[PDB]
RNA sequence: GAACUGAAGAGUUUGAUCAUGGCUCAGAUUGAACGCUGGCGGCAGGCCUAACACAUGCAAGUCGAGCGGAUGAAGGGAGCU
């Protein structure tokens, strides 16, 4: 999938006798928008180095999510340190109600009904993790099927 | 056949980081007031303060087919003119 999107660019800094070396991070993600999409982080000493290592770490590691067509199955809460995320499936009209980095997650994955919204600390890369957290454990039917046969279980 | 369908975050504590936490901002509303500016129309609204004191007009009268009385037309005439 090629589907660039970037989340965020940071500058940081370390000490040392001297002075302060400053370094630059960035987070980006990546899919196909038809049900592929990871996410990576890259630091460097120069801006482009440091985007283009976190294209390079996103195109790998990338995970296959399952969605009923453009759209959710279910609601999906999910967290991850102190981010805490909240989903669920809106109708046709409806485009992306989501903020920064959830946004960039959800359109590069595919889904264009989102209805979302984020508690807790909105640290952009958390925000990251708990949203492919709350999409990558998404089972969808004819999996929760397991149990028995299709079309009772609905 | 309908009577709903719906939820965004950002800045700021550090050399840098995560968290906690307060402050601030982006929206929609007023019986609004003030500053600058000002063409027209339709529909609405207009003492939120002193239940403070009020000049002057008007805002509750009608019935003569309930009843006496006094006001007494036009006319028919009568006299004198
Ligand atoms: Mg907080
Ligand atoms: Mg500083
Ligand atoms: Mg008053």
């Amino acid at each position: 999938g090629y589907i660039e999107k970037l989340v965020q660019v940071n500058r940081v800094a370390k000490t040392v006798k001297g002075g302060r070396i400053f370094a630059f991070t960035a987070l980006t993600v990546v899919g196909d928008g038809k049900g592929r999409v990871g996410f990576g982080r890259g630091k460097a000493r120069e801006v482009p180095a440091a985007i283009q290592k976190a294209m390079e770490a996103a195109r790998r590691n990338m995970i296959q999510v399952d969605l009923n067509g453009t759209t959710l199955q279910y609601p999906t809460k999910s967290a991850h340190g102190a981010s805490k995320v909240y989903m669920q499936p809106a109708s046709e009209g409806t485009g992306i109600i989501a903020g920064g980095a959830m946004r960039a997650v959800l359109e590069v994955a595919g889904v264009q009904n989102v209805l979302a919204k984020c508690y807790g600390s909105t640290n952009p890369v958390n925000v990251v993790y708990a949203t492919f957290k709350g999409l990558k454990n998404m089972q969808a039917p004819e999996a929760v099927a397991a149990k028995r046969g299709k079309s009772v279980e609905e």
